[PDB]
């Protein structure tokens, strides 16, 4: 694909989220860089409206899978890069078991030389005592495989998966993701055979930063295709 050539090296990233959870309005802004050659992603996020009303880990999936390393033999199954530079829409429903639901719509696309992920998030039916509004989740993010399938009808891809968030008390908060991606342009895109992305993520803090923030290191690498 032509989009793919855009990802030949380190690409600078902008992320912008406008959120509303149970009425609590907040905004997140993130900056950094991605490298699809090595499947590597480094981002620093700041809650620009003050304290974040939800826990940072819950926003990880929402806050650029075009930066997944697709191995050479899988290059033809890389929807995400193929939709660039005009980009793609990534919509999700995230149901937190026994708790509220995020609904998200994002556009991931190049603006100038910068890959931008611009997100609207609405959160509803959250329990004030729950693990989310109650900030009961550990500051981390498990390794995880997410399965990608083609959606020929929508000319894109879809994915269902469960994210397991560790709770303080040693239990697990499940977050059921239903995901759909569709091209923003009307050019041709790569529709993949079934495969999955292998994710590892490291959450940390900038010791110099006073604002409520997350430093995120991510590796994502496609797999599951025979040869």
């Amino acid at each position: 694909s032509k989009g793919e050539e855009l990802f030949t090296g380190v690409v600078p990233i902008l992320v912008e989220l406008d959120g509303d959870v149970n009425g609590h309005k907040f905004s997140v802004r993130g900056e950094g860089e991605g490298d699809a050659t090595n499947g590597k992603l480094t981002l620093k996020f700041i809650c620009t409206t003050g304290k974040l009303p939800v826990p940072w880990p819950t926003l990880v999936t929402t806050l650029v899978l075009c930066f997944s390393r697709y191995p050479d033999h899988m290059k033809r199954h890389d929807f995400f890069k193929s939709a660039m530079p005009e980009g793609y829409v990534q919509e999700r429903t995230i149901s937190f078991k026994d708790d509220g639901t995020y609904k998200t719509r994002a556009e991931v696309k190049f603006e100038g030389d910068t890959l931008v992920n611009r997100i609207e998030l609405k959160g509803i039916d959250f329990k004030e005592d729950g693990n989310i509004l109650g900030h009961k989740l550990e500051y981390n993010f498990n390794s995880h495989n997410v399965y990608i399938t083609a959606d020929k009808q929508k000319n894109g891809i879809k994915s269902n998966f469960k994210i397991r968030h560790n709770v303080e008390d040693g239990s697990v908060q499940l977050a059921d993701h239903y995901q759909q991606n569709t091209p923003i342009g009307d050019g041709p895109v790569l529709l993949p055979d079934n495969h999955y992305l292998s994710t590892q993520s490291k959450l940390s803090k900038d010791p110099n930063e006073k604002r409520d923030h997350m430093v995120l290191l991510e590796f994502v690498t496609a797999a599951g295709i025979t040869h």
